[PDB]
């Protein structure tokens, strides 16, 4: 339909190029199902990270409209501060007219200095948008620019090309079998219930349900530190000298699958997925991290999981669709 190709950066970041302004100034942004704002750096920004990324210049856009509204976004690791503007955004072949977006003035610290993308384009619900800014996909829907109120994500493996976000449609050739549907529990993130996590038929974690977010913007499978510790020992991972969670590469042949049961359907994740090969080394794809929400402790099904399952994000019916990648 309307395809946006993404680049696979070392199986860790997925980003694509969008246009802003008339004529379009180009940025690479993370397609982030774990946040809702669009922002890019601007000529108003002198922070470290602003020295080596593309900077939007409002003056070169004949369609740019300013506001007197400000935005702050705090992230996993980075943060920005800036102002809100309107312009036309080219995303996935679509002219998304009248799009509110963040222009940064400050991008503190240094995490964003090393990142390979300029900014971020969130695909979650408007309720977690900073300064209630209309998210991109919401704007495209309200202007009737897609025929279906959903989008799809195929994430490729092993540095390959082919990763894609499909706005307003599903393409069958990216998956095997048929879609199963999981209702979204709390509308903000793409939040779903996991019924349990098992290995060899035993519940190693989340034995009686837990909450997870389907997040294209996080690289690894993430959970609360304690149950992650149990999982790390079950796969024979170990802290080494410099903190990293290493596993012997022999293991990939003999470890059982780790199965996420979601809405009564089992989704196996094989060791070739949840163990990452840095060629010389094999590290665990599971990471400990306590995220306190009202929901309590959140799991994050990140790129490790999404690579195994073509994911449909259905805003009409508030549900997530999953099926094995082809």
């Amino acid at each position: 339909v309307d395809e946006q190709p993404l680049e696979n950066y070392l199986d860790m970041e997925y980003f694509g190029t969008i246009g802003i302004g008339t004529p379009a100034q180009d940025f690479t942004v993370v397609f982030d199902t774990g946040s809702s704002n669009l922002w890019v750096p601007s000529v108003y920004c002198s922070s470290l990270a602003c020295t080596n990324h593309n900077r939007f210049n409002p003056e070169d856009s004949s369609t740019y409209q300013s506001t007197s509204e400000t935005v702050s976004i705090t992230y996993g690791t980075g943060s920005m501060t800036g102002i809100l503007g309107y312009d036309t955004v080219q995303v996935g072949g679509i002219s998304d007219t009248n799009q509110i977006f963040g222009l940064s003035e400050t991008e503190p610290g240094s995490f964003l200095y090393y990142a390979p993308f300029d900014g971020i384009l969130g695909l979650a619900y408007p309720s977690i948008s900073s300064s209630g800014a209309t998210p991109v996909f919401d704007n495209i829907w309200n202007q009737g620019l897609v025929s279906q109120d959903l989008f799809s994500v195929y994430l490729s493996a092993d540095d390959q090309s082919g990763s894609v976000v499909i706005f307003g449609g599903i393409d069958s050739s990216y998956y095997t079998g048929s879609l199963n549907w999981v209702p979204v529990t709390v509308e903000g993130y793409w939040q779903i219930t996991v019924d349990s996590i098992t290995m060899n038929g035993e519940a190693i974690a989340c034995a009686e349900g837990c909450q997870a977010i389907v997040d294209t913007g996080t690289s690894l499978l993430t959970g609360p530190t304690s149950p992650i510790a149990n999982i790390q020992s079950d796969i024979g991972a170990s802290e080494n000298s410099d903190g990293d969670m290493v596993v012997s590469c022999s293991a990939i042949s003999s470890l059982p699958d780790i199965v996420f049961t979601i809405n009564g359907v089992q989704y196996p994740v094989p060791p070739s997925a949840y163990i990452l090969q840095s060629e010389g080394s094999c590290i665990s794809g599971f990471q400990g991290m306590n995220l306190p929400t009202e929901s309590g402790e959140l799991w994050i099904l990140g790129d490790v999981f999404i690579r195994q399952y073509f994911t449909v994000f259905d805003r009409a019916n508030n549900q997530v669709g999953l099926a094995p990648v082809a």
